[PDB]
């Protein structure tokens, strides 16, 4: 029958952006995400209590807790350091600390674990809880 012939074509692929990476000793004294190395390095070196929220965008109510933490972080900044850890960025994290579920709130103090709480918590709940643990 008819020779089913089809020669495939190709187009040159180009790059968008360049490569760049920098790092300096700046204080992590602000609500942000930390990476696994920096997590231990900074958190386990913080004498003052640190609240770490292990999160992911596939939760749902993240959109709420971001403003909640946005406001509360500055309230706690003096006493308790609000820090975030995405389970996408640090896949070893939820295995190490047995994070089955999200948000999720985990309390540290001098790098030592105080208490843990899973689920969505509001401003008053967060404050109330961490003040019980510290």
């Amino acid at each position: 029958g008819p020779g089913s012939m089809s020669c495939y074509n190709e187009i040159t692929t180009l790059l968008e952006f360049d490569s760049n990476d920098i790092n300096t000793t700046q204080r992590i004294n602000m609500v942000n995400n930390v990476t696994d190395s920096s997590f231990k390095n900074e958190v386990l070196e913080s004498d003052l209590p640190v609240m770490v929220d292990f999160w992911a965008e596939w939760c749902g109510p993240c959109k709420m807790l971001i403003p909640i933490i946005d406001e509360i972080s500055k309230e706690l900044q003096d006493k308790v350091k609000v820090l975030k850890m995405n389970i996408d960025e640090n896949p070893k994290t939820p295995s190490e600390y047995g994070i089955r579920s999200i948000p999720t709130i985990m309390l540290f103090k001098n790098g030592e674990q105080k208490d843990t709480k899973i689920g969505l918590q509001q401003k008053n709940s967060l404050l109330d809880w961490i003040n019980k643990s510290i």
